[PDB]
């Protein structure tokens, strides 16, 4: 069990796993009711008018997107019940990807990948940053911070419009420079997309959807996630390919693969400095030798007999290439034995509501495709016009 407690909308706070909380935005905003799942990682069944104040109106745009396919209703995730049944969809697609080798794997290495301190303006001494914090609300309706690796969250506008994104930083490349950054995912259960294999229409299967976000999650809590402006030339990022895999990651070639091996190690490296140098800390809780281990356990460094850190290149190599070519799209499907689109790219628009939550319609073990039964050949379960009943086509967004 990934989840241990089965949490119900209605369940009453508790200030622990059930809190209201609010997200350091920068803005003002109400306490929302959120659960945690799991250490370090929490779930906000609401719309996400949150980590974008600049993006409240959960209204269409007057140019319509023209890939992918897109989805909007403002009453989506407005009810009890749907956030109820939100909330027990995200579980159990947690359980389904814990359930495989590769899932427990990835979401061990989320939960180790604490963000970095380095919150402080004097080089000696280690802080929190506080954008990498939530405030749980308590019984005197005081806030109390507490540090978190992920949230999940409802979508914004574009009700199939899934990404993984962070608050920044004013000088830091949190993502980018080897700190990471708590991560916050617009992620539905409630919908997915299709894809053709005239042709075959399957749906996606949304372990798989969730799988990818974690992914780009575990790039980004590491700080190694690739610029988005650099991009393979239509016109798709870096950061996509690397996180679809399959024949597509091979497109990164050989070369800057490399330079992205060695700027990491460089940075990984300079933590270590970091973490050597360190004199003092900032916070109650934690000792510095607690913080220091910390680190030394998410970037799997090197402690000698002394209490110096350093990296070793034979673990460094492999933890870059665990979350960079293990971790991917492509090796989830092959896993959860489920059918994919073949490539990142897909032009062919179809939207469905589903509902993953009863286990006649879909199991942690087999997805859509229930063993022994119709739906187990030829990923039956996953073909939108045999297994009609589970998904609902909706009128893709066209203006
Ligand atoms: C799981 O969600 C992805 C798109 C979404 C990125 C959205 N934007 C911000 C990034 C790139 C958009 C894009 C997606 C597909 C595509 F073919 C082209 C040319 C561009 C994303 O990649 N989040 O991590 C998806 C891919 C194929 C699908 F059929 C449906 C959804
Ligand atoms: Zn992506």
């Amino acid at each position: 069990g990934f989840v241990n407690k089965q949490f119900n909308y209605k369940d009453p706070v508790n200030g622990v796993d059930i809190a209201y909380i609010k997200i350091p935005n920068a803005g003002q905003m109400q306490p929302v009711k959120a659960f945690k799942i799991h250490n370090k990682i929490w779930v906000i069944p609401e719309r996400d008018t949150f980590t974008n104040p600049e993006e409240g109106d959960l209204n269409p745009p007057p140019e319509a997107k023209q890939v992918p396919v897109s989805y909007y209703d403002s009453t989506y995730l407005s009810t009890d019940n749907e956030k109820d049944n939100y909330l027990k969809g995200v579980t159990k697609l947690f359980e389904r990807i814990y359930s495989t080798d590769l899932g427990r794997m990835l979401l061990t290495s989320i939960v180790r990948g604490i963000p970095f301190w380095g919150g402080s303006t004097i080089d000696t001494e280690l802080k929190v940053i506080d954008t990498n914090c939530i405030n749980v609300i308590q019984p005197d309706g005081s806030y109390r911070s507490e540090e978190l690796n992920l949230v999940i969250i409802g979508p914004s506008a574009d009700i199939i419009q899934f990404e993984c994104k962070s608050f920044g930083h004013e000088v830091l490349n949190l993502t980018r420079n080897g700190y990471g950054s708590t991560q916050y995912i617009r992620f539905s259960p409630d919908f997915t997309f299709g894809f053709e294999e005239g042709a075959g229409k399957f749906a996606t299967d949304p372990a798989v959807t969730l799988a990818h976000e974690l992914i780009h999650a575990g790039h980004r809590l590491y700080g190694i996630a690739i610029n988005p402006n650099r991009v393979f030339k239509l016109e798709v990022s870096f950061e996509e390919l690397r996180t679809f895999g399959g024949h597509d990651a091979k497109f990164i070639d050989s070369l800057q693969e490399n330079e992205f091996r060695l700027y990491y190690y460089n940075k990984f490296k300079d933590i270590a400095s970091t973490l050597n140098k360190a004199k003092s800390i900032v916070g109650t809780t934690a000792s510095l030798q607690y913080m220091k281990n910390v680190f030394k356990e998410k970037y799997l460094l090197s402690e000698d007999t002394s209490g110096k850190f350093s990296v070793d290149k034979l673990k460094f190599d492999k933890l870059y290439k665990m979350l960079t070519e293990i971790y991917t799209e492509d090796n989830f499907v092959k896993f959860f034995k489920v059918l994919n689109r073949k490539t990142y790219l897909n032009f062919d628009k179809a939207v469905f509501k589903i509902n993953i939550v009863p286990k006649v319609n879909y199991t942690i073990y087999d997805g859509f495709n229930l063993r022994n039964t119709n739906l187990a050949a030829n990923f039956n379960g996953q073909n939108t016009e045999i297994n009609n009943m589970n998904f609902t086509k909706l009128k893709n967004f066209t203006g």
